[PDB]
């Protein structure tokens, strides 16, 4: 089967052969978008093109975009290690039409790449599609132009409980380009738990969302209103890791060549032997987001972007502790990461030493309180009555030991214990009030 690197290249070669300009991945950190925490989609760097505010010399493009979904609109941090399909850091394979072609050709390009004997040659019978319930045009295209049996074409409405809140209406953020979308799913087989999209068991890892094709139609305003974009356009994204899993005949993203090698490296540096422990997968995921974020300019801090980075690093270090790592380990995974990323790791390779030192320093800093804080948490959990850690304790772990509340919640979750988030926030607010009273005007 093809390597992850070969799949990345083949995707780009396909679209290039179809006249799409190959454009380099943007950074994970925007310089000119105040609404965006980290790059969460291939379309981010083309936002102004979709808005009609910018025009490129090309009207169609293709990229393999590094994305982090660990905050803001699209945040999958709490899914990591609990599913076979979710990462913080991942590559999104995309094609884009800037007032060029539209619905039919977008769908045809995707179906051709996926199912043609000349291309990925996926078994057509294992592919399912969803359309936005009101998108009769997309439904007809799949049914009559492509020829998907009706039983595998699923209509999805506003299933997220609000207008335009839907798995089939994609939004860049609370504001920005958005529109109805159609998604392609692959059935990994009945040996995996789960049902098809729209079903009660849709959330299982059996039927995996591979490729989202967005028909960009609106610019969402903060008040929730939808202003039409000047030219209906196309924004698509396919998870490189998810399509690699399909192509490499495995079911989990973590079983692709890239992650198998990386997970072996995690075992080596932590001293773990059971290659099935979920902490190995969590750490393998986390080094990707942490290392690339630092390469793209983020420094650990207690505010904004720096704090999200700090939170992920510390959670990774905590998982290393659970695995029994005896010495500083996280920075040692940068080399191994560079080795599996191919050309997509060039920005990280360029700054290897710098990224390693930032990670080493952060882990060493956290180690000043990690074990002591875990000791306290164990003490408090041992005498805890009920299923919920009190907010005062969570806040003490935060204030004294530098445990982000989500790190505390992560440890507790592994023991089926919840954290009183409201209580934590009340304690934080009480401290804010003390700070105000003491500081004065
Ligand atoms: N602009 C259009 C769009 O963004 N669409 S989409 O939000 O759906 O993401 C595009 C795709 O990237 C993959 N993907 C998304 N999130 C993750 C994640 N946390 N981990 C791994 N793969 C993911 C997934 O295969 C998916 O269909």
């Amino acid at each position: 089967s093809k390597s992850t690197a070969e799949i990345r290249q083949a995707f780009l070669d396909f679209f290039h052969s179809k006249g799409h300009q190959v454009v380099a991945s943007s950074s994970l950190v925007p310089h000119n978008d105040p609404t965006l925490l980290f790059t969460n989609a291939g379309m981010n760097q083309f936002k102004d093109v979709f808005l009609g505010l910018d025009k490129r010399n090309y009207s169609r493009a293709t990229t393999s975009q590094r994305c982090v979904r660990a905050g803001g609109k699209h945040n999958d941090l709490e899914n990591v290690g609990y599913t076979a399909r979710h990462h913080t850091f991942f590559e999104m394979l995309g094609n884009f039409s800037f007032g060029d072609y539209f619905k039919l050709d977008a769908i045809l390009f995707a179906w051709l790449l996926l199912t043609s004997e000349k291309w990925f040659a996926l078994p057509k019978e294992r592919l399912w599609v969803t359309v936005y319930e009101s998108d009769d045009e997309a439904y007809e295209i799949w049914e009559k132009e492509v020829g998907i049996p009706r039983e595998r074409i699923i209509r999805i409405g506003d299933n997220k409980g609000a207008p335009y809140a839907s798995d089939n209406f994609w939004q860049m953020g609370d504001t920005g380009p958005c529109g109805p979308c159609t998604e392609i799913f692959y059935d990994h087989g009945d040996h995996i738990w789960g049902g098809p999209p729209g079903s009660p068991e849709e959330d299982g890892d059996r039927y995996i969302e591979i490729w989202n094709i967005v028909f960009m139609q609106f610019n969402r305003q903060a008040d929730g209103t939808m202003e039409p974009l000047p030219k209906p356009s196309v924004d698509t994204g396919m998870g490189l890791e998810r399509i690699a899993a399909v192509l490499q005949h495995v079911n989990s993203n973590y079983d692709i060549d890239l992650f198998r090698t990386l997970i072996q490296a995690v075992a080596k540096v932590t001293g773990a032997t059971d290659l099935s422990n979920k902490s190995l997968r969590v750490i393998a995921d986390h080094i990707r987001s942490c290392a690339f974020l630092i390469a793209d300019g983020v420094m650990p801090s207690n505010e904004n972007r720096g704090y999200v980075l700090r939170r992920i690093i510390r959670r990774a270090v905590r998982h290393g502790n659970m695995l029994g790592a005896k010495e500083t380990f996280f920075y040692k995974l940068v080399g191994p990461l560079i080795d599996v990323m191919g050309s997509a790791g060039e920005d990280l390779k360029r700054q290897q030493a710098q990224v390693e030192q930032v990670l080493k320093t952060e882990e060493e800093q956290f180690a000043r309180t990690l074990e002591r804080g875990l000791a306290l948490l164990d003490e408090e959990l041992a005498k805890l009555s009920g299923d919920t850690l009190d907010g005062e304790t969570a806040f003490r772990l935060y204030d004294t030991y530098g445990f982000p509340v989500d790190l505390t919640a992560d440890v507790c979750r592994e023991r089926n214990i919840k954290v009183d988030e409201a209580g934590f926030e009340a304690a934080m607010e009480e401290q804010r009030r003390r700070a105000r009273e003491a500081s004065g005007f």
